[PDB]
């Protein structure tokens, strides 16, 4: 449909996957990311293995994905634009934010690579595809992808392959790995964060250090289903974050079950959200998790991809071209930077005056988004900051 | 007349300032990105304040001064690509009850990521300090923490000058991890240091110049856009000769293609973790800039306000040197090249740096290794 729609949905397909093998623990990662992954394979994809990946990741209907148009990949700067347009807004450098997407196929030297898909991919896509032994050199081949990434994101995202991921058989690995630092528009002061229990269950409690402000926000109160939003924005007025705090430090098993981008579009309407101000209490979180991209995929329906049934034709002519791993890794660091403070007056009287707070300090779900788009970047569970 | 030359002779100016404050120390600093901060400030400067900057940092000789010669490398250096990375943080922070001419702010916003930033001095010096700090700090991705010191700003405080710059970039060719250890770096002829010393044998430009009794070894970045030059004195202590000799006129010499001849070579090279902060101001005004750090100040293209002022302006550079590449030998040539390989690049001793863009020959970053 948009981008908007289809990286939600594509999110909440995920999320249920992975609510399944990570009950109790913090969840973490960018659809966004995922997605261009997808859409560098897909493109040299064929027959059954390209159609699994349509369905399953929404390429259907979006703007710049049709085969007509992907045929110009060399020569057009429409193709793939819904995708690439945001990518580009995203990872350009900037005074408010910074992404880092360290995302390539490495691919095994000996198949021989399409001319035109090497430039397609170059084009559209950075870190596209490179060529690497595996064959005879594996455990090298895999410092060489470990070094890769760990240099494009600053050093924090270090070992993404583990050891005897890679072997003499690997054929092609896809690496998708993202770093986010953002500011706030209002920031929360040093001096205000202090350590307070964080109650993972009702029996169960973690001191952790408790951002606080007083300010206007849009914060929508879902009393039907026992819970509140709150909108924090990021400055320059592009991104948001979202946190969907339930009333009960366990009501999170049933939010989980009835989420969805239709539930998340009427409880984040225009509607229903409203600017007060509020007592904020945000843990400071630093959330970094990897996954297994094959598991979660083939479980969705992309299968034909990781097996001997791959058509990967726009690729290799060689015939045993598939994909061997696939890894996703995503860090980002929430704390008290922003461009904004209240003076402390001003502080002292709302202290005062307001008595309505949005205090998360049991678990949540949060999803960071493109406003203009509706697109999810981010999406998580917080159950440990 | 060209970013390169003017890069190089700012650069070695800056040099012969910090060498004499910063004896037996690293020093490590990029002159492209002071260069754009003070293009920033030059931009509303008038009179006396605009020819001072204008003469030490050479700008009216160049293309563009919109700016091209300066911002057409600062935007290929800053944006994404699959081989080096470049986190500029970069701002003027003013009292934000100076107004701020409108020509001004449009016009940085349009040539200078980072620009102008107001900010209350006068009642919470304090907490300007903090958000500062955050600011560089979120936007380093944490590398670079407390840019300013407690009592650097106060309600006195017009403008602060910040300007903090990390590097990460691949070689062309990687060490190996396990070629990598400890090998004694004599800091001086009698104190050894172990370091973490990198190994590999390959193809690279060298020049031995016995004349002046260095080598210099040039190693490339993956995708040949950036290489650093190592120059590295013949003997432990001969780096005081050089320092006293090096200059613009000097390194173009040294680094001709007469001169620079490609062969397989040894080389061993410390991993190296680069990071300094610097006084802006105490550099600046000795080489010249005095105006606009003082009441004397003219600039009256940013503010009309007649107190404006920089009080404070910090540079900070963090790099890190290590084995990560693009490509590595293979078995077979790493047994030929043992079985032939003579002749040696031993970094095992201090030595000056420099990191330079291929294509417009510009000064990126400019060190001295001492103790890596
Ligand atoms: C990824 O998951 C698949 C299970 O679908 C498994 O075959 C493969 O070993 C896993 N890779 C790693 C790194 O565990
Ligand atoms: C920087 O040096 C200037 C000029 O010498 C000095 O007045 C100021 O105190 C120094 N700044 C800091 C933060 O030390």
């Amino acid at each position: 449909g948009s981008i908007g729609a289809a990286s939600m949905e594509f999110c909440f397909d995920v999320f249920k996957e992975l609510k399944v093998h990570h009950a109790n623990e913090n969840i973490f990662y960018c659809p966004i990311a995922i997605m261009s992954a997808l859409a560098m394979v897909y493109l040299g994809a064929k027959d059954s293995t390209r159609t699994q990946i349509n369905k399953v990741v929404r390429f259907d209907k979006l703007p710049g994905f049709g085969d007509s148009i992907e045929a110009q990949c060399g020569t057009s700067v429409n193709v793939h634009s819904s995708l690439r347009d945001i990518l580009n807004q995203i990872t350009k450098p900037n005074d408010v934010y910074s992404f880092s997407l360290a995302s390539r196929l490495y691919a095994e030297e000996r198949y021989p690579i399409l001319p035109e898909y090497l430039q397609c991919v170059k084009e559209l896509y950075r870190g596209g595809l490179e060529p690497i032994n595996f064959q005879t050199a594996a455990d090298q081949a895999r410092e060489l992808i470990n070094s890769w990434v760990e240099s494009q994101t600053n050093g924090i995202i270090r070992n993404v392959l583990q050891p005897s991921s890679v072997d003499s058989q690997t054929a092609m690995v896809l690496v998708n790995a993202i770093v986010f630092k953002g500011l706030w528009e209002k920031a929360f002061k040093d001096e205000d964060t202090q350590a307070m229990p964080f109650r993972v269950t009702e029996q169960e409690s973690k001191p952790v250090q408790m951002m606080y402000q007083i300010g206007l926000f849009r914060v929508a109160s879902m009393a039907s289903e026992k819970m509140k939003i709150l909108e924090l924005p990021f400055a320059s007025g592009t991104m948001s974050m979202l946190v969907l705090l339930p009333d009960e430090v366990s009501g999170l098993e049933q939010l989980e079950s009835i989420i969805n981008f239709e539930k998340l579009t009427e409880w984040t309407s225009s509607n229903v959200m409203e600017e007060r101000k509020i007592k904020v209490y945000l843990p400071r979180m630093k959330m970094e998790e990897k996954y297994n991209l094959t598991s979660v995929l083939m479980a969705m329906g992309i299968t034909d991809v990781f097996s001997s049934s791959a058509n990967l034709s726009g690729i290799s002519s060689a015939e045993s071209l598939k994909i061997s791993q696939a890894v996703h890794a995503a860090h980002a660091e929430i704390n008290e930077a922003g461009r904004e403070v209240v003076g402390s007056a001003e502080a002292g009287v709302d202290a005062a005056s307001v008595s309505e707070e949005f205090r998360a300090d049991h678990p949540f779900l949060f999803c960071i988004k493109h406003i203009a788009t509706n697109a999810v970047l981010f999406f998580g569970r917080c159950v440990s900051p």
